[PDB]
């Protein structure tokens, strides 16, 4: 009885497997794969990709067909193998990264640090998301009560003060809730967005300090005799 | 300077709010009820804004064709306005017609506090909606990658059957990541999904209670 060749991704809803980079090291390559797959949504793309190219290469092993799958196993080896490459994982190198690819690279080896990467993820998209919604929704009621060439002008005495589209249009919508204390609109999506960012600040917070655990950068010192 | 955009009758952006008892606004004149409604109902807005460009093209060409489009784009904007305090619908028979959220988005448009917790509301359920197709978009991904297409489609046609016995979107996507959730507990985008709409549905009912609360109050003073 036929069941569902998932290649090397796990089964639905399967608890996650994580371990130290170093005992990462130590896995094989297919253990690797499996372990990345689980963790990185590239690996995971790729392994779909190698999953495919393995099935056409089983049905007819053609040279055209094997390559392909010679290819495919190849890149995923390439991305799975670089995310615990001794050399991304220099105390040096882990200074160098933004707290973004260095909470990322974490979430990799510790449970904690993946959910609280994902809760910051959210949190930072819906804070992107909602200043584009707000923004063309108080320009369209602002150019029905100002006009546009209005809008135009207070856009570019911010973009004259100040730099990305999500950058200017929440300075614009913080400012008018500033010079407008009374208006509904602007005052929830100053409250929304004040709230967004405690949650994503608390969530990128815990996510660095539990990188930091890990990478065991918070246990450097030690007091010896004065 | 003097330049002075024509506002029609929409108020200055930002302008605070005026709000009235259904009786003082029954009081008000027609140009008067216009200003009141376009400022709290978006339809009577735009309708106020198609009355402003009617009006303006009919000063640049006075045709008969032209000053037929002005006095119909009035009586449309006329009509709109005054529905929303017709004598008819501020019955206690009228109101008991009217779901929660009309009963609610009526007295939204004579009460400040109203009008506050209903914008609320609409921005929570709004995101309700959205975190859903997100989710389900997300987790449906990530069932497909590790289950397979025809493994997804006999859960959501069984699903879709139970609810066509008796279509929505939102519905079966909200049933299949709640399922989901009941059957993998370590999942951690099910985990956060679960988390964030029970926060989100919090905010949401409070915001809802506190608007149907001061609607009670408004129509309860009559
Ligand atoms: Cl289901």
């Amino acid at each position: 009885q036929p069941e569902f060749d998932r290649g090397f991704l796990r089964p639905f809803g399967a608890k996650m497997k994580f371990l130290k980079p170093d005992q990462v090291q130590k896995l094989s390559t297919d253990d690797l794969i499996t372990y990345m797959a689980e963790k990185d949504k590239n690996v995971r793309d790729l392994a779909i990709k190698l999953r495919d190219a393995k099935q056409d290469s089983t049905k007819n092993g053609t040279p055209e067909i094997k390559q392909k799958y010679d290819k495919a196993y190849e890149k995923t080896k390439a991305a799975a193998e670089k995310l615990v490459s001794e050399e991304s994982l220099t105390r040096d190198a882990l200074l160098e990264l933004t707290e973004e690819q260095y909470v990322e690279k974490a979430a990799l080896f510790d449970k904690d640090v993946y959910r609280n990467n994902l809760q910051r993820q959210t949190y930072e998209r819906l804070l992107r998301s909602e200043t584009d919604v707000s923004y063309r929704e108080v320009a369209r009621t602002f150019i029905a009560r100002e006009g546009e060439p209005a809008l135009n002008a207070k856009i570019e005495r911010l973009a004259l003060t100040l730099l990305d589209y999500l950058a200017i249009a929440a300075d614009f919508l913080k400012n008018q809730a500033n010079l407008h204390a009374d208006d509904p609109e602007l005052n929830l999506y100053k409250a929304e967005t004040k709230a967004r960012e405690i949650k994503a600040n608390r969530a990128m917070k815990e996510a660095l300090e539990g990188a930091d655990k890990l990478f065991e950068r918070n246990k450097i010192l030690k007091s010896p005799d004065m």
